[PDB]
Order: structure tokens, then C-alpha cells, then sequence
């Protein structure tokens, strides 16, 4: 019954910014954390193609209180995660967007995660369907 609904993806010029949101419904979030994952460019060519649409990598994560965060190294100083516990919503502020930030971004919930910031896709219970971030040069 838990549902995660992302918004905020769009078409933006490189160097621009987007703010993603994830609204959680269908349960209580008083534990664990949530995270943003994105499609993984598993063959390291600079593009998502073929079956990489199903691959996932961690971007940013936050404990349920907002008290703890972590980030993939290559988004540090550019992206900021935050959460409004009273509204059960999580945000990703994406500044200084780069072309290779282009991907679907997925909201992920891990209410039972004991170290606050979930980083592995297998530890996630619930996934949103994503929002597509498209960065143009
Ligand atoms: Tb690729």
C-alpha cells in the first residue's frame, strides 16, 4: 500500500538546476530512511542505453528525521537532499547540472534500514516509477 510519487524532472540546460520531490503515502515513515537512485551507466560510455534502463545506482540518501545524509561522490557540492517529516516528502536540489546527470531518478523507501542512509538497491522495499532528468548542452 506504500506509494512513492516523484515530481520535478524536466529538460534543463547544462549548468541549470532542478528540484525533485517524492511524496510518500500509504503508511507511516518514522524509521529508516529514503533515497534517490538513478539509472546506472554500467558500461561507462556516458549514456543510458539497452538494458541500463533497469540498472540502479545511489545518488543521495537521508535518514527519516533528516538528521543524516550521504551522496555519491560525483554529486557532492552540487546536489542537496532534504525531508519534511510532517509532510512525508523528500527533495533533491540539483544545481550545476551536468550532461551526464541525465537519467531517470527514482525515490526509494527503506523504513527498516538501521544506519539511516540506505545506499544499496537490494535494501530498498518500495520504489517510485521515477522522474526523467534530461540535461541538454
Ligand atoms: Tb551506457
Amino acid at each position: 500500500q506504500v506509494q512513492l510519487q516523484e515530481s520535478g524532472g524536466g529538460l534543463v540546460q547544462a549548468g541549470g538546476s532542478l528540484r525533485l520531490s517524492c511524496a510518500a503515502s500509504g503508511g507511516t515513515f518514522k524509521s529508516g530512511g529514503m533515497a534517490w537512485f538513478r539509472q546506472a551507466d554500467t558500461n561507462n560510455d556516458g549514456w543510458i542505453e539497452g538494458d541500463e534502463l533497469k540498472a540502479r545506482e545511489f545518488a543521495a540518501g537521508i535518514s527519516w528525521s533528516g538528521g543524516s545524509t550521504d551522496y555519491e561522490d560525483s554529486v557532492k557540492g552540487r546536489f542537496t537532499i532534504s525531508r519534511d517529516n510532517a509532510k512525508n516528502t523528500m527533495y533533491l536540489q540539483m544545481n550545476s547540472l551536468k550532461p551526464e546527470d541525465t537519467a531517470v531518478y527514482y525515490c526509494a523507501a527503506a523504513r527498516r534500514f538501521r544506519a539511516g542512509v540506505v545506499t544499496r538497491a537490494d535494501d530498498v522495499d518500495y520504489w517510485g516509477k521515477g522522474t526523467q532528468v534530461t540535461v541538454s548542452s
